[PDB]
């Protein structure tokens, strides 16, 4: 592809931790160590509004599938659910006993899943703000959580070096994925069609799993990732790419099928912690840590 820098989004006063496109494609939401959520135009990069309320820094944010709600995960041990158009905090989700690290809605958006440094995964009711399940998911901080395409499954990852797949409805562990070694797993998510999971590990490696057979199918390397929980992505609006941030301040793009690096995006001045792919255009958002503080929008 030919992604080129179109906009730089400045305004967070500390490290940006996470960026996400709304499912309707109109907006970008960003979370920061500065305790704020910011909302931006997805196409023009224009600053829209700031959403505030958390008492400590925020590590993750996610949209409901109707683009009306956001959920954020905080070091203050809570998640909050926000009505984006009014800026209202609808619910505060209490129950983790350490930093909340990651969060996501299910496609129906009646459930929220969260992962924490308390080594648990929790499943919450959106309408009532109540925790429906706690899963004893891992033996170290939970780095990522994600619903599959129809909400029936959750995948979690942890510093303990495991990916686990869970049944949403019952809370039972359906699968533990483990390879030749178990370096910390720093990120995991389902592929859009639901057949694979992509997992990143702190050994500078991304891995594509066929989780039904339980086998690693592809390996992506060349980037630097030994310390941070960096988001990765399936890019599926154009060519089929894998997109990831990197601790050498670059955005990496890989050919999904052949596994070669097909583009490296330069511009950030600190670790690229988060990338997101626009749901219908060939647009990538990337965000960086404390010495950069900016979000970049790239188009192919
Ligand atoms: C090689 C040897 C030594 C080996 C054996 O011991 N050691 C290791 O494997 C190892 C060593 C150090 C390691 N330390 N890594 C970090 C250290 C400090 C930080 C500080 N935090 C940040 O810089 C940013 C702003 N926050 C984060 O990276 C994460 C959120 C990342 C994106 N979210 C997501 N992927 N779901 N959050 C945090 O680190 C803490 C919990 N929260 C915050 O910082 C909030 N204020 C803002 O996120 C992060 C990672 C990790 C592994």
């Amino acid at each position: 592809p030919n992604y080129a820098l179109k906009f730089t989004l400045a305004g967070h006063t500390k490290a940006v931790s996470s960026v996400k496109f709304s499912p309707n494609g109109e907006w970008l939401a960003s979370s920061s160590a500065d305790k704020l959520i910011k909302i931006w135009g997805a196409y023009d990069g224009k600053f829209e509004k700031t959403i505030s309320g958390h008492k400590l820094g925020i590590s993750d944010v996610a949209w409901s599938s109707d683009s009306n709600l956001l959920v954020s995960a905080s070091d203050d041990k809570t998640l909050k659910i926000w009505d984006v158009s009014s800026g209202k905090c609808l619910k505060t989700l209490k129950g983790h006993s350490n930093y909340v690290f990651c969060c996501n809605f299910n496609p129906q958006s009646n459930l929220i899943v969260s992962g924490s440094f308390d080594e648990s995964v929790r499943i919450w009711d959106v309408k009532t703000g109540k925790c429906l399940k706690t899963l004893p998911a891992h033996s170290d901080p939970v780095s990522a959580v994600h619903f599959n395409r129809d909400g029936s499954l959750i995948v979690s990852s942890s510093y303990d070096g495991l990916c686990r797949i869970w049944d949403t409805a019952s809370g039972q562990c359906l699968k533990t994925l483990i390879d030749d070694d178990n370096p910390p797993v720093s990120f995991v998510k389902f592929s859009p069609n639901g057949k694979y999971i992509l997992a990143a590990t702190l050994d500078n490696t991304l891995k594509l799993w066929d989780y039904s057979k339980g086998k690693c199918l592809k390996t992506y390397t060349g980037h630097k990732n030994e310390k941070y929980c960096i988001f990765a992505n399936f890019s599926v609006t154009g060519g089929k790419w894998i997109v990831s941030g990197s601790e050498d301040n670059l955005v990496y793009i890989w050919n999904l099928q052949t596994k070669e690096i097909v583009q490296k995006l330069q511009g950030h001045t600190d670790v690229v912690i988060s990338t997101a792919c626009h749901p219908t255009e060939n647009i990538i958002a990337s965000a960086a840590l404390e010495n950069d503080k900016t979000i970049k929008l790239w188009k192919s």
